[PDB]
DNA sequence: AGCCGAGC
DNA sequence: TGCAGCTCGGCT
DNA sequence: AGCCGAGC
DNA sequence: TGCAGCTCGGCT
């Protein structure tokens, strides 16, 4: 033909076309898996063609984007399909080169989404094909369990998890690429277990597909996921299993059951990775990046590409690394309209306001590291209070961090899921610190306007969650105006191509409005000088300059959707709602921080006490350890008043409160240096001990608010340092 | 005006053409440096055009490769040159678009080489231009020193090194890319000290250029570098300076002085990075890689691209990282005809014999780590005997590693320099181990034939350093032969395309000789089955099958050129020369290893002695340390028989033995565990002490030859394990 | 006529 | 940043 | 009609 | 493994 990545069945287009199956694979390695799996014999009736990734949702796409979609058009050419055609009698089916399409994807949520889009494609264009078995799938296992003789295959994590309810070598298949050639030829030998047939069952199949993929069914999807989330929350409260879909010998799957028990898992997982948490402002990928950074604790820059590989490994990030690198870049950007406080330093070219960051260099050629602000906003001390998650016996990132200000409002959370989307604008950090200080003194918080670091324009409320964002334009003389700010997130080059150039050149609907203009930007600032006739500039000030030069955009925030501290999606009407809920939790954790520090400092002081009485007890000699025995001396030591390691006797302890959530050791004296008994080391132990006694008391005095205020002071000091240093470059 | 990377002087080609200078830069960053350095003002009379890297040596190039060289053709179009033309009267000069070329390169040896090739280009094609000031250079500093007010520039490392004027912040410029825009505009403001003009002085200039770049002057270059190396040995023996070339206010440099004082430094550095050392078989880049691996001590695979960045940093490798990655790949390859013992593991697709390794994947996508054989061949214990080099104030790789067999013959050292080249074939490791064992027992070594791991053919001597290498071909029946080995370094696809295909298809000079052939290879083996008429097969066996099917190559080794242990180039006539010279050195270092271990183990036992007598003294109470003073016991313990840390009293001392190359510490008792006074710590010290006494005695009895034999045994066992494991995959 | 490889 | 097509000497 | 970004 | 052109919802 003329399609490069296609491997056409030898019998395709011939006389056995209707006995031919085209295999559509998620990506190029899946294709390789298919071709080796099919072998020599399989090339007669089985084609293989790979799609790059997600494909166009044709159901309400535009005519133009449909007719220009090379991948959709390739499928149509391979299969021999024809739009508007009905495939019912024997003449219609003579034009097909293939009789069926078999979909082969990762056994994961994003695979289910691709299958859904393919189903959506056939359902919307050739329902005569879809009602008569034209579509199947080739499933493969997500997890395998091998005892010694017999090898097991599980097609979903809940199936595998529940099989553990019996009593031994476990391998995980993250994508089709994990399988080997020998495993592939195995799968295709057992076609009867791996081929599943999509059955069309009635109108409820149409309703289901439409519910998942129609632009007119956003409300229905909201209800649909709300049921799923609460209903899952229930089974998961009453310890019931979570249902899975490929445990039976059934070779049939209705479109309704696919949508409602498989595609819905993608939709829910999509919201989980795309909608941020109220508590720390992160999405899970972001949180993993930052957990990895905290773990490495890099004193020097790290190449973005390398940090991504490190993040993937250290935190169990199972997606492609390009996206992770894009996430790292987005976290480090610091131009006007991106982050108000970038937690990662952009060491290299991470993007500018001239192109909205799309001029960032390759992640192989730029570097980053923690901003000095990062551990001031996410104090390491508080790590002792989080719930670290597990991914296959590996401890990874927490469910959320508990920062000292609501980061969710500092950098403007944004995410698109299914059913819901999130858009929060940026808020000034100092204004938030002040509102926290107000609430900490029993005052009501002040209402807050959106505010973008280094933005020189103005933002004014219009109604609730509606704001007028304006740049800066000045009249210079009767012929000249100067533009010195664009509205937030209007990029310099876009404005120049879409506003000034049409004003200079005229259009078909409008003649030219300006006579000339020149540019005078820096990397981080905007200066256009625009020339006009006296008359035209007089009618531009009359008609309002911000209007004429399109220096005004609306900003509407009626979709502030976030996961609360419990992991429930929730819609916040105002940012003050968000700030009160955050405040209310963060103040609780300061209470546990004070509690936790009391326990540890106490163990540290009780420790320093046993360490103390021993040494000065053998300074004058009331106990002997010379040529005794481990046997004797531990029992000798319990016999007297000496405690087994109090720090290790307070860590094991606080465990056991969290255990129930979802021998004697005197080494601390005895591992002590032999030096510890000398007057210029004994006097230091008494001071250290007496200092530690005061440490617990100096903190015993403090309120949680006192601790929070301390953190806030330390933060604003560094923020002053860091931001003015930024300005001197 | 159709060339993409050129920035043409606004006045180029116009009427001031002969006042225009084209600037040729080493790469695209140098170009950028030139454009910002020149600014708006400089674009009238100054062009900028970048060359990718090294360029064609046109002096005896072929007509075809000259006429097809896009870069040389680009220069000719930009400047307006014309071959065979003489540029003398005013009509001839009317065709030039530019009056002179200014060369801008790194201030390093590879920059000088590029300048030389450009000079060579002009000298060979337009001597009327080169004799009348057509060529200049723009030098920049390699080192800068900034005091507080005044900033200094050095244009050669010996000049910066030669400045005994001492009493302040030193920066190094590795390439033109180190400079900033501000530094560039500075350089171009001071055009008068950065522009140097090449002067043609007489025939000695022609002789010098010809000496450096003519294919007929290899012998002369050999003499030329021999003088340089020996004369340098002298200037560096009596502690005299090495003259440098840009310290004066002279703005003129003859071609003869450029060749003989600047280009020669490239020629010598070229041999140093391309000609291996006899002692360990490495080139300096390779040695740096392996030093980095030994340092990291990676228990797990590392991305090749990442290891390269690590090597650059950890070992001060100042060249581009693409080349380093190629070196890592070459070190890890293990197909037939590459390494007999790959010291790095090829974890991924590092190349196959089907394409001579040129099918290796990208270094961003493949992994490696030390072979378990590496520290068996280069024992870590022996690192204490090496001379680690210094780059700036960083300790880096040694001058050579001294392995337990002559690695220079295991993997076939090869390199192309200037004046000399090196080619060693592979030699069987077990045959070398046996020859070392023979020499270790006072026997003469056996002569050795080249031998390639997994090569199934034969290698036979023809004369001195000449060998017939043969693949394997069999007669199967009256119509069929089978080819099961190609001669070493004949790659499968090349043989198929250049031998079998012309035999199958015929050519214009010869008709077809075979009727069919089929392939049956693995990734690591060769199987062709070839069909012929009975008559044709009979005339092929008569004429000899290895001849007919070109399964025989000659291997000639009359250029076994290596740096000896002193860093002098040497030409070895036979492989036995190489092995005897290696033998005498390696046997010496086994003597120092025995010496070193004796000294160290002794300090360790003298240490365990003081540590021992001490504990037994306050076991029964002959010393009191309870509540005394650091003041007191340093003199208290020295007053009595106690030695300050002997290990750290054997290292500090042994330092100063290498110094001449070019208070009391009793913490080891007192930092001891408080447990040191215990039933199971006293007897544990007595065995430990008494074991260490036996340690020195078991080793005092051993000969150096005994130690080498031990190493060889441990090595051969692991080579047996590793090589059969290789065969079961 | 072009390979071998450490460089630009 | 490295590109792509070259360097350098001795064979083949 | 297209941005916003975490995914394939 | 990523490509390139998409998904998904709410504005603009």
């Amino acid at each position: 033909k003329g399609i490069p990545k296609l491997d056409d069945a030898n019998d395709a287009g011939g006389k056995h076309s209707l006995e031919c199956t085209l295999i559509l694979t998620e990506g190029d390695s899946a294709k390789s898996l298919a071709v080796s799996g099919l072998g020599v014999i399989g090339r007669d009736r089985y084609g293989v063609f790979p799609l790059r990734g997600k494909i166009l949702n044709v159901r309400e796409a535009s005519h133009k984007q449909i007719m220009e979609n090379a991948e959709i058009n390739n499928i149509i050419k391979i299969v021999g399909l024809q739009y508007k055609k009905s495939y019912d009698d024997a003449e219609s089916l003579k034009t097909l080169r293939y009789g069926k399409i078999m979909i082969m994807t990762d056994q994961d949520q994003d695979g289910s989404h691709i299958k859904g889009l393919l189903i959506n494609f056939i359902h919307h264009n050739w329902p005569s094909l879809l009602k008569h078995g034209f579509l199947e799938e080739f499933i493969t296992p997500i997890v395998k369990a091998s005892k010694n003789k017999q090898e097991l295959s599980f097609y979903s994590i809940p199936e595998f998890d529940e099989w553990k309810k019996h009593i031994w070598k476990i391998k995980y298949y993250k994508g089709l690429g994990t399988s080997t050639a020998k495993e592939a030829k195995e799968y295709f030998a057992d076609m009867e277990r791996h081929r599943i047939l999509f059955r069309y069952a009635g109108p409820e199949d149409d309703a289901a597909i439409t519910l998942a993929f129609s632009k007119k069914k956003i409300d229905d999807r909201k209800e649909w996921l709300t049921n799923f989330m609460e209903d899952r929350r229930q089974r998961r409260l009453h310890g019931l299993p979570e249902q899975f879909l490929y445990g039976t010998a059934t070779k049939h799957l209705t479109y309704n059951d696919f949508i409602n028990k498989e595609l819905i898992l993608f939709s829910n997982s999509d919201n989980e990775r795309s909608i941020p948490s109220l508590v720390d402002g992160f999405k899970p990928g972001q949180r993993k990046v930052l957990f990895t950074c905290f773990k490495r604790n890099d004193k020097r820059e790290v190449k973005v590409a390398q940090l991504a590989g490190s993040v993937a490994e250290m935190s169990a990030y199972h997606h492609g690394e390009q996206a992770l690198m894009m996430t790292i870049v987005n976290l480090a950007q610091n131009f006007v309209g991106s982050n108000n406080i970038n937690l990662l330093q952009p060491i290299g070219q991470f993007g500018t306001r001239l192109h909205g960051g799309k001029d960032a260099a390759s992640p192989r050629y730029i570097f980053t590291m923690l901003s000095t602000l990062a551990r001031l906003l996410f104090p390491a001390v508080d790590d002792n209070l989080l719930k670290f998650l597990y991914d296959d016996n590996q401890r990874v990132e927490p469910e959320w961090y508990i920062p000292i200000i609501p980061m969710v409002l500092i950098n403007g959370a944004e995410g698109i899921g299914t059913g819901w989307a999130c858009k929060l604008p940026n808020y000034d950090a100092r204004e938030i610190v002040n509102n926290v200080r107000r609430m900490l003194d029993g005052l009501d918080p002040h209402p807050m306007l959106p505010n973008y670091k280094n933005f020189k324009g103005t933002i004014q409320e219009l109604g609730q969650n509606q704001y007028a964002v304006s740049g800066e334009i000045f009249v210079v003389d009767r012929n000249t105006v100067e533009i010195t700010e664009l509205p937030v997130r209007t990029w310099t080059q876009v404005y120049k191509e879409q506003v000034l150039e049409p004003m200079l050149n005229g259009t078909d609907k409008t003649p030219a409005l300006i006579s000339d203009y020149k540019e005078y930007h820096t990397d981080t600032t905007v200066k256009f000088v625009v020339k006009m006739t006296e008359e035209k500039l007089a009618q531009a000030e009359a008609a309002g300059l911000h209007k004429v030069f399109k220096l005004q955009t609306t900003l509407t925030c009626n979709s502030m959707v976030l996961f609360d501290h419990m992991g429930c999606l929730k819609k916040y009407e105002t940012v003050q709602d968000i700030l009160k809920e955050f405040f209310d939790l963060r103040l609780s954790y300061y209470g546990l921080r004070k509690e936790w520090l009391v326990g540890m400092l106490g163990a540290e002081s009780t420790k320093l006490n046993n360490q103390a009485r021993f040494i000065l007890e053998k300074i004058q000699g009331k106990i002997t350890i010379e040529n005794r025995s481990k046997k004797d001396l531990i029992q000798m030591l319990v016999q007297r008043g000496y405690e087994s390691d109090p720090v290790k006797a307070w860590k094991e302890a606080q465990e056991k409160a969290a255990e129930e959530d979802e021998g004697p050791d005197f080494n601390y004296i005895l591992n002590m240096s032999l030096w510890s008994l000398t007057k210029e080391k004994v006097e230091e132990l008494i001071k250290q001990r007496d200092a530690k006694g005061r440490e617990v008391n100096d903190l015993k005095r403090k309120s949680p608010s006192d601790l929070w205020k301390e953190d806030l002071a330390a933060f604003v000091e560094e923020l002053d340092k860091v931001e003015s240093q930024e300005r001197e470059d």
